[PDB]
């Protein structure tokens, strides 16, 4: 009906982080028709654009609200994994942190033609940065925003730095500068425009919407690739399960562009007869290629956390106490200064200072902390975030103190995507499989990451401010009740990468080649996370618009490969 008698160039599948960014580059000549399908509504909320009120975006309409399988080894649970739905994808709802790791992370992919000397300039051509002049490793041209976080709580971030040079860190002027060590404390750059977000709809797909060549579906969700084996387009309803099935046709020559994400690209290959036979047979859809790696080495950083009050004396200095007054109301200060200037506490994400640690001599960080200048009152970081927004009006004070969370950011376990049913409106078969490693690493990573922010907490400089601890508390001593504490705590840092992986020609679990073809079917390509071989440390939001950058150079004849 709105795709009636149309023959399309590229079918983005997804409106997310990737698909902005081709939306904007495939459509920008003029030649092209492109159709973009987002299941997730129009980016308008004011709770994408406010960096504080990511707490509003979990577990809200705007998120997938994906729980994962039980996990047997996480004191039998289920993870939630946050996903965004709505155009923009997740850089509509992450917590901004700008981080690309390190050069080594991209040799180590061992990918023909995406070395690290292959990759430096795409990151820098999608980048203006507000805070690092132009040269090898920023650009000030890009359409992406990031900056220096435009909060600063003097007090506990100060104490902070203080605290990781006392226990022997050195200072990291810049993460993303190829040139330095990964290793460091210091501050994470944010994808914020003068502390609104800048997620990649506001930078690449919003200003190109009046282009007479691109067309964007909300409230459209596709249920399959049509192939033929040659994609012919996609199958979507307009309306979620009980709404009509239309299809979308390629032109001669088009492609379908797999952009649903490292959770959902892997979902609809396999409801499309790409992926494992025998979970194809599972459900009696039919194989149209055969692939080991589909929904497989889902690699996500897994986190825990420690947190502690503040001593009295230092009561009222913390974020929550710069957000909220006493009964939970958001302070007409914290608003003035957003509004106003982009400024104050509703700038923050509340993650965005830290360190990359080497817990036992890894060649490069096995440890991300992101430090909070707020106290978590639940061990699961992504849980208190969610009851800081329901804590909004009820006439309680937060109180006053800091978490430190830690995270494996390079990560030796994996876990997998497939299908629960063959109803491809079914949340998927979600299985992150933290602390899976066969070594155990992952698990010494944030145990060593638990005793690291103890040693912090206990340093002279944190130590002033801080009266005991609350998580994991006092309670838990040994290393075997820090192990219990971490299987009972456990949540995302919400990376999710892998699951549709490139790889060169004779490897048997990739998912694409370095051109990002999906092997086995011809016009069918993935542009998102699923591709990324091995994940790099620290949050990944960069690393897939580079991606699609470099996807979209391809795709245009601008670049090889
Ligand atoms: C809560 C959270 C916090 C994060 N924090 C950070 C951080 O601070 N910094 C950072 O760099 N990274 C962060 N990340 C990761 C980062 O946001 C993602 O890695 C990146 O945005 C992935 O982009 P993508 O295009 O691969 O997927 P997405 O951006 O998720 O795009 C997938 C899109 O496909 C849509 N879709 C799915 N199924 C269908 C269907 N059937 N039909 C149509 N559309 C469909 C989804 O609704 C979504 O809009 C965070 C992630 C989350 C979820
Ligand atoms: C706890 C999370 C904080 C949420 C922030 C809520 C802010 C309340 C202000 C409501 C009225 C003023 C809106 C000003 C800006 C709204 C969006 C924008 O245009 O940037
Ligand atoms: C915004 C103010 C928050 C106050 C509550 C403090 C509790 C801290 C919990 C730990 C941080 C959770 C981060 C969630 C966002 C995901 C980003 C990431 O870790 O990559």
């Amino acid at each position: 009906s709105p795709v009636a008698g149309q023959k399309y160039d590229y079918i983005l599948v997804g409106g997310g982080t990737a698909a902005c960014v081709l939306a904007n580059r495939l459509s920008a000549d003029g030649s092209k028709r492109v159709l973009v399908l987002e299941a997730g509504p129009d980016n308008t909320s004011r709770d994408v654009k406010i960096p504080a009120a990511i707490t509003r975006l979990f577990r809200s309409p705007l998120d997938w609200n994906l729980f994962s399988e039980l996990q047997e080894q996480l004191a039998e649970r289920q993870i939630y994994m946050a996903r965004g739905r709505l155009l923009g994808g997740s850089s509509a709802t992450n917590a901004t942190l700008y981080h690309r790791g390190a050069a080594g992370d991209y040799d180590a992919w061992g990918v023909e033609g995406w070395s690290s000397e292959d990759v430096l300039s795409w990151f820098v051509q999608a980048e203006t940065n507000a805070d690092f002049g132009p040269g090898a490793y920023h650009g000030s041209g890009g359409p992406m925003r990031v900056e220096n976080p435009r909060y600063t709580n003097k007090q506990l971030h100060t104490a902070f730095f203080k605290a990781a040079e006392e226990v022997g860190l050195t200072p990291n002027s810049d993460f993303n500068d190829w040139s330095h060590d990964h290793a460091g404390y210091g501050t994470f750059q944010v994808m914020q425009d003068k502390g609104t977000r800048a997620d990649m709809y506001r930078q690449y797909l919003k200003p190109v919407l009046g282009r007479r060549n691109l067309q964007v579906l909300t409230g459209a969700a596709v249920t399959k690739v049509n192939i033929d084996a040659q994609a012919l387009g996609v199958e979507f309803s307009t309306d979620g399960p009980t709404g009509e099935r239309l299809s979308a046709e390629l032109a001669p020559g088009g492609e379908v562009i797999m952009c649903a994400g490292a959770v959902h690209t892997p979902f609809l290959l396999k409801h499309s007869g790409v992926g494992p036979s025998a979970e194809l047979k599972e459900f009696g859809i039919p194989v149209v290629s055969n692939l080991a790696g589909v929904g497989q080495n889902l690699q996500d950083q897994p986190a825990c956390l420690t947190a502690a009050p503040v001593k009295e004396k230092y009561d009222g200095i913390a974020i929550s106490d710069h957000i909220y007054n006493e009964k939970g109301q958001i302070r007409k200060r914290a608003i003035a200064s957003y509004l106003l200037g982009g400024r104050g506490g509703l700038t923050s994400t509340g993650c965005d200072r830290g360190a990359f640690v080497r817990t036992a001599g890894q060649a490069l960080p096995d440890l991300q902390v992101a430090f909070v200048p707020g106290m978590a009152l639940d061990p699961d970081g992504v849980s208190t975030y969610v009851r800081f927004a329901k804590f909004q009006s009820q006439g309680l004070k937060w109180p006053s103190g800091i978490t430190m969370q830690l995270i494996a950011c390079r990560p030796q376990s994996t876990g997998s995507v497939g299908l629960k049913s063959a109803d491809p409106f079914a949340p998927p078969k979600l299985s992150p499989g933290y602390l899976t490693d066969k070594d155990g690493a992952d698990l010494a990573t944030l145990r060593k990451g638990i005793h690291w922010a103890r040693d912090v907490a206990r340093s002279s400089a944190l130590s002033e401010y801080l009266d005991g601890e609350l998580f994991p508390g006092s309670g838990v001593v040994s290393d075997d009740q820090i192990d219990e504490y971490i299987r009972r705590s456990i949540h995302s840092s919400n990376a999710i990468t892998g699951t549709c992986k490139m790889g060169n020609a004779g490897d048997s679990s990739s998912v694409v080649d370095n051109q990002l073809r999906v092997h086995g079917v011809e016009g069918l390509r993935v542009v998102d996370a699923s591709v990324v071989p091995k994940i790099p440390g620290g949050q990944t939001g960069a690393p897939v618009v580079m991606i699609a950058e470099r996807a979209a150079a391809l795709l245009t004849g601008k670049a090889t490969i």
